[PDB]
């Protein structure tokens, strides 16, 4: 009466990390290929049409930070019960989270829909760029509960080791969205608002398959049934303890990106922001694989934390850092060698402004930080696995807003490095946060050996 995702989740910690990471890397690859190709479609629409997405993109990131945030907290809570062999509790958590996905998604829609016209006019935009963004937001905000349900539902699969179907749910939504984008935007001539319907229909098809697995097939490990009674303020707090900080982590990382561009303004003008933007867009080739192992670390370490197997937890937390470090080592060495080739496809295709000199030198300096992020992300994933999610938020605020932002402000205003000193500061800043992250992790690991012995 045990599923294969669960049996894999409770088994070998080293095997569970590899087996649950590879599906998550593939799913986010399709999500990255969507976001990559979508920009190529929307940019070829016009000037005031490209600004309409720019006004809504922060609103989109905010909703995703809430949906995926609630998804991470749900996945962790279910993973700890399954580790503790508390299926009745893991069932109650799955029902609790699905009820929250309905409450949260409706709250996002009733809140945002009024405060849209006043929000998009705050940046001073007016006319077509505002009216398009208002219509573009009216589409994706009408189906907010689908975005939350798709994230919570995907988290219920990852919580019980079902990373396979949790990957399929991602490739189904993003795959259709890659296909539906040029058809709705160009072939049918819907325009920029067509990209909001391609996303909506894609997430609608995904929601049906998730609901088909959770309520019709019911082949998941958890029993999602409202038949009995168990409203738990304890479970509600346990889900939100990882949920709310994970959302604020995305906000903290976002605010940190806003300051780095303002430092890139002072460092090397306006295209220095474009060189900066084109630089970290390339580093997504390395951030995506880590995000995969981050989702697997949370469910594996949480499964060990629920099983009260601290050695299994530590063996998993260290193995996740070692594997991620070697995958980035290959990614960094690949991007750093063929850097003039990666920039060739990123800046010279548009002969409107050549910025190959600064982007190439940044690709030999910035991707150095990709080998240090596993020390901070696996730590954040391990704090989320054991439930102590506020520690992941503290580690993120220190890494982004303090170390990376601080080292970039100092290496520009108080040195002669200039624009290249921005990438120097982010690497050195992330390097100091790697020490703090990796040490905080192993320090938290030992505290649980004391509590159990
Ligand atoms: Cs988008
Ligand atoms: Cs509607
Ligand atoms: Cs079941
Ligand atoms: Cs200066």
């Amino acid at each position: 009466k045990t599923t294969k995702g669960v049996q894999l989740l409770r088994g070998d910690p080293k095997k569970a990390i590899v087996r649950l990471s590879i599906p998550m890397m593939i799913g986010m690859s399709v999500q990255t290929l969507y976001n990559l190709a979508d920009g190529i479609w929307v940019s070829g629409l016009g000037p005031e049409s490209l600004a309409a997405v720019g006004l809504f993109f922060p609103v989109f990131m905010g909703i995703i930070a809430l949906a995926a945030g609630l998804g991470v907290g749900t996945s962790s809570a279910i993973a700890r019960r399954i580790g503790a062999r508390d299926k009745e509790g893991a069932d109650n958590v799955a029902v609790h989270s699905l009820i929250l996905s309905l409450i949260l998604g409706v709250t996002i829609t009733i809140t945002m829909l009024p405060a849209i016209d006043s929000l998009f006019r705050s940046m001073g935009a007016k006319g077509e760029a505002v009216e398009l963004a208002i219509e573009y937001a009216r589409v994706l905000l009408a189906g907010a509960f689908i975005i939350v349900f798709n994230n919570v539902g995907n988290g219920i699969l990852r919580g019980e080791g079902d990373a396979n179907r949790a990957m399929l749910a991602m490739v189904l939504g993003s795959g259709l969205n890659i296909v539906l984008d040029p058809i709705f935007i160009y072939t049918l001539g819907f325009g920029v608002v067509g990209a909001a319907y391609a996303t909506l229909l894609s997430m609608v098809v995904t929601s049906l398959f998730i609901a088909y697995w959770l309520f019709v097939k019911r082949d998941t490990y958890v029993d999602i049934t409202l038949r009995d009674f168990s409203p738990s303020r304890e479970i509600l707090k346990d889900i939100l303890r990882v949920g709310l900080p994970s959302s604020l982590s995305q906000l903290s990382m976002s605010i940190a990106m806003f300051f780095l561009n303002s430092v890139a303004i002072t460092a090397g003008g306006e295209n220095g922001v474009a060189v900066f933007t084109s630089a970290w867009r390339i580093t997504m080739l390395g951030i995506v694989p880590i995000l995969g192992m981050a989702t697997a670390t949370t469910s594996v370490t949480g499964a060990a934390y629920g099983e009260r197997n601290v050695e299994k937890l530590e063996t998993a937390y260290l193995y996740a850092i070692k594997i991620a470090f070697m995958i980035e080592l290959a990614v960094v060495a690949f991007i750093m060698l063929f850097a003039p080739q990666v920039a060739y496809l990123f800046t010279y295709s548009e002969s409107a402004q050549v910025i190959k000199g600064d982007l190439i030198s940044a690709l030999r300096t910035l991707p150095v930080f990709l080998v240090l992020t596993p020390f901070g992300m696996m730590t954040s994933a391990m704090f989320q696995g054991i439930g102590e999610g506020e520690k992941s938020l503290i580690l993120t605020i220190f890494r982004t807003l303090v170390m990376q932002v601080g080292f970039a402000y100092i290496f520009v205003h108080y040195t002669t490095l200039g624009l290249r000193g921005v990438w120097i500061g982010i690497v050195i800043g992330n390097m100091v946060a790697a020490i703090v992250g990796f040490l905080w992790g192993r320090m938290r690991i030992s505290a649980l050996k004391k509590t159990s012995a």
